[PDB]
C-alpha cells in the first residue's frame, strides 16, 4: 500500500515522489516556493506539488511546517486551497526529513491575469463572490488569512478561484518597505500595529482588491507606510474619537492625532461609473474602524452578488484546534507531530 517512489533532480533538488505523479515541471519561477506542476494519473488532475524547504531547520521552521500542514489538512472548500495529497518517502520517523504537499494547479494568480485592467462588472461580481465565499469558510474556522492580495488568489481558465497562503507567519519577514505590493492590501491597524487585530483585517484587503478590479488601479499604492496611510485617510477620513480610544498603541494614537483631520470622501465620485451596488459594498468594506466593517457572511447576502448568492451553498468549517499555537515545543516534538499528520492523511474522494 506504500506507493513506489522515483527520483529526479528539479531546480537543483532531488525530488522523490510516488509514480502516480508524472511530468513534474517547475512553475512560478520561484515565486511560490519549490513548486512543480505535475499530472496526477490517479485523479487525472493537473496538480501543484510543493517540496518544503528546510522544514525542520529551527523550532520556528518546524512549527511553521506543522502549521501549514495543519491549515491545509483542515480546509475543504472549493474556494480554498487544500490537500489532495501529502507524502514523504521516509518509512519511519527516524528517516523523516522531507514533506511534499499536493493540491490543484490553478495555473495563474489574479494579479498575473488582470494587471492594468478594468474588468466587466460580472467578472468582478464572480471573483469577489468567490473570495468572500472562501473567506466566510476560513473565518468560521477562526483562521485569519492576514495576507490577502491578488498574488494569493489562484485562478483557472474558467475564472474559478481558490485562496492561497492563509493563516501563515511567512509574510512577516519579506519586505514591507517602500513602494511594494506586499503592503498595499494591508488594513491600517495591522500595517501600523494599532491594536490586537482580527479577522476583519481581511475584509479591508477584499475592499482593496475589489476597487482595483473595478478601476484597473491599485487603490492604495503607497511609496511607504506613511504615504500609504495618507492615501487611506484621504479616502476614508481620519479616525474619530471612538476609534482613537480603541487604538491601544499610545505611540500610534499620538502620531495619528498630529494629522490634519479630513472627512470621508464620497465613494460615487471616487468610483465614477461603477455599479451603485459595488460602491455601496466598497463603502461597507473600507471602513477605517475594523469593528464596523461588513463580515464575509454578511457581504455574501449583499445585493451586488444576487446572481451568485445561495445560503445553502456557502458552507462553514469544522472547528479548528489552534491550541498548538501557544505550545512551547522542541524541534523533534514539532517534527513528530508533523510526521503523525502526514501518516494519518486521508485522500478526498475521487468522483
Ligand atoms: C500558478 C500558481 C498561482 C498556482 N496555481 N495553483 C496553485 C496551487 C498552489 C500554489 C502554491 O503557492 C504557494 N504554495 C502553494 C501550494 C500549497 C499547497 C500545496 F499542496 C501545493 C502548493 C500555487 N498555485
Amino acid at each position: 500500500e506504500r506507493p513506489t517512489f522515483y527520483r529526479q533532480e528539479l531546480n537543483k533538488t532531488i525530488w522523490e515522489v510516488p509514480e502516480r505523479y508524472q511530468n513534474l515541471s517547475p512553475v512560478g519561477s520561484g515565486a511560490y516556493g519549490s513548486v512543480c506542476a505535475a499530472f496526477d494519473t490517479k485523479t487525472g488532475l493537473r496538480v501543484a506539488v510543493k517540496k518544503l524547504s528546510r522544514p525542520f531547520q529551527s523550532i520556528i521552521h518546524a512549527k511553521r511546517t506543522y502549521r501549514e500542514l495543519r491549515l491545509l489538512k483542515h480546509m475543504k472548500h472549493e474556494n480554498v486551497i487544500g490537500l489532495l495529497d501529502v507524502f514523504t518517502p521516509a518509512r519511519s520517523l527516524e528517516e523523516f526529513n522531507d514533506v511534499y504537499l499536493v493540491t490543484h494547479l490553478m495555473g495563474a494568480d489574479l494579479n498575473n491575469i488582470v494587471k492594468c485592467q478594468k474588468l466587466t462588472d460580472d467578472h468582478v461580481q464572480f471573483l469577489i463572490y468567490q473570495i468572500l465565499r472562501g473567506l466566510k469558510y476560513i473565518h468560521s474556522a477562526d483562521i485569519i488569512h492576514r495576507d490577502l492580495k491578488p498574488s494569493n488568489l489562484a485562478v483557472n481558465e474558467d475564472c474559478e478561484l481558490k485562496i492561497l497562503d492563509f493563516g501563515l507567519a511567512r509574510h512577516t519577514d519579506d519586505e514591507m518597505t517602500g513602494y511594494v505590493a506586499t503592503r498595499w492590501y494591508r488594513a491600517p491597524e495591522i500595517m501600523l500595529n494599532w491594536m490586537h487585530y482580527n479577522q476583519t483585517v481581511d475584509i479591508w484587503s477584499v475592499g482593496c482588491i475589489m476597487a482595483e478590479l473595478l478601476t484597473g488601479r491599485t487603490l492604495f499604492p503607497g511609496t511607504d507606510h506613511i504615504d500609504q496611510l495618507k492615501l487611506i485617510l484621504r479616502l476614508v477620513g481620519t479616525p474619530g474619537a471612538e476609534l482613537l480610544k480603541k487604538i491601544s498603541s499610545e505611540s500610534a494614537r499620538n502620531y495619528i492625532q498630529s494629522l490634519t483631520q479630513m472627512p470621508k470622501m464620497n465613494f460615487a465620485n471616487v468610483f465614477i461609473g461603477a455599479n451603485p451596488l459595488a460602491v455601496d459594498l466598497l463603502e461597507k468594506m473600507l471602513v477605517l474602524d475594523s469593528d464596523k466593517r461588513i463580515t464575509a457572511a454578511q457581504a455574501l447576502a449583499h445585493a451586488y452578488f444576487a446572481q451568485y448568492h445561495d445560503p445553502d451553498d456557502e458552507p462553514v468549517a469544522d472547528p479548528y484546534d489552534q491550541s498548538f499555537e501557544s505550545r512551547d515545543l522542541l524541534i523533534d516534538e514539532w517534527k513528530s507531530l508533523t510526521y503523525d499528520e502526514v501518516i494519518s492523511f486521508v485522500p478526498p474522494p475521487l468522483d
